[PDB]
């Protein structure tokens, strides 16, 4: 497990979909990010590997207008900018 403390804006995003903690496992961060994308319908209905976020907090956090879920390394990099790893 990787324990992480989200920075304030990522924390706000996580709490908007029901998160309760100040530190998380990475698995939990990915869970809540997926739930956020689903509930706000940011994914492309006609190609559900694509996420559009140019008009959303997520686009500010990741620094991109859109991304493909297949870009695993890049998405991890975007998430890790928004947290600090703790032990
Ligand atoms: C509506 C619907 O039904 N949609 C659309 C949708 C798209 C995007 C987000 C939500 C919905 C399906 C097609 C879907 O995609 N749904 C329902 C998510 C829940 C999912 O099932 N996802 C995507 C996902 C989960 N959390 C995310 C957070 C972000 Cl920021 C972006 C995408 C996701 C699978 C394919 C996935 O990638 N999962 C389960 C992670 C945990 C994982 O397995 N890995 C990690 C990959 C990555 C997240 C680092 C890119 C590997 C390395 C291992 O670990
Ligand atoms: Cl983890
Ligand atoms: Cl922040
Ligand atoms: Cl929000
Ligand atoms: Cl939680
Ligand atoms: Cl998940
Ligand atoms: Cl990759
Ligand atoms: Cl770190």
């Amino acid at each position: 497990e990787t324990l992480v403390r989200p920075k304030p804006l990522l924390l706000k995003l996580l709490k908007s979909v029901g998160a309760q903690k100040d530190t998380y496992t990475m698995k939990e961060v990915l869970f809540y990010l997926g739930q956020y994308i689903m509930t706000k319908r940011l994914y492309d209905e006609k190609q559900q590997h694509i996420v559009y976020c140019s008009n959303d907090l997520l686009g500010d956090l990741f620094g991109v207008p859109s991304f493909s879920v297949k870009e695993h390394r890049k998405i991890y990099t975007m998430i890790y900018r928004n947290l600090v790893v703790v032990n």
